């Protein structure tokens, strides 16, 4: 791919973290602390899972970054709307206002509604995530893979004003303890 260019910045919202999160002081990095962070409650933190926004709120033009994942079993990645259900149970679908994919139990999906089979031959360490939001398109790329196309979402409905997704995953296993990381441009 040649999207490289429309490369953004992303930093986390501390504010939208579930308790269980420790984002790094230069807010590029987020994993699953062993205990409640210490943190009081508010409307914003997503509450029954370990996921947290970006910052940044996109509603035009072309964007994209690039997450680290390395050693993780488990995470979702993408982007939602700024409007989405923060408390109790619901899954990652367009029509619930996501647009991730996931590594779950060794296969890779997209969050499709039912989810969708990837193929990726190469697991990948960093995921490229590219974002048209006049043409309605969410990609996913293989940095691992020389830029391979993992998935793209095309026909989006955003309805709203945008941010990026991410998902550090649950530890039961004692090996996803590893964090998500915002690579450098
Ligand atoms: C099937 C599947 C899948 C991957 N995710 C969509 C879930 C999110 C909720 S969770 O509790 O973090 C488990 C992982
Ligand atoms: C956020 C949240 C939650 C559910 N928990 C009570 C734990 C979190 C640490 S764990 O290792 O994922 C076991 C499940």
């Amino acid at each position: 791919h040649h999207h490289h260019h429309h490369m953004v910045h992303i930093t986390l919202d501390r504010n939208t973290a579930n308790s269980w999160l420790i984002i790094s002081k230069d807010r590029r990095q987020v994993r699953m602390g062993d205990t409640h962070q210490n943190v009081s409650d508010n409307k914003e933190r997503f509450s029954n899972y370990p996921m947290v926004l970006g910052a940044q709120r996109f509603s035009s033009g072309k964007m994209y970054w690039e997450v680290d994942v390395t050693q993780k079993e488990a995470w979702d990645l993408g982007v939602c709307r700024d409007s989405v259900q923060r408390k109790g149970q619901f899954s990652l679908s367009p029509e619930n206002g996501f647009w991730t994919i996931w590594l779950w139990q060794d296969s890779y999906e997209a969050g499709t509604s039912p989810q969708t089979t990837l193929h990726i031959q190469v697991p990948p360490c960093q995921i490229g995530i590219f974002v048209d939001y006049e043409a309605g398109v969410v990609s996913f790329y293989n940095i691992t893979d020389h830029g391979s196309l993992i998935y793209t979402f095309s026909e989006c409905v955003f309805a709203g004003p945008l941010r990026p997704f991410f998902n550090v995953g649950f530890n039961y296993s004692g090996g996803n303890a590893a964090p998500l990381k915002l690579c450098p441009l």
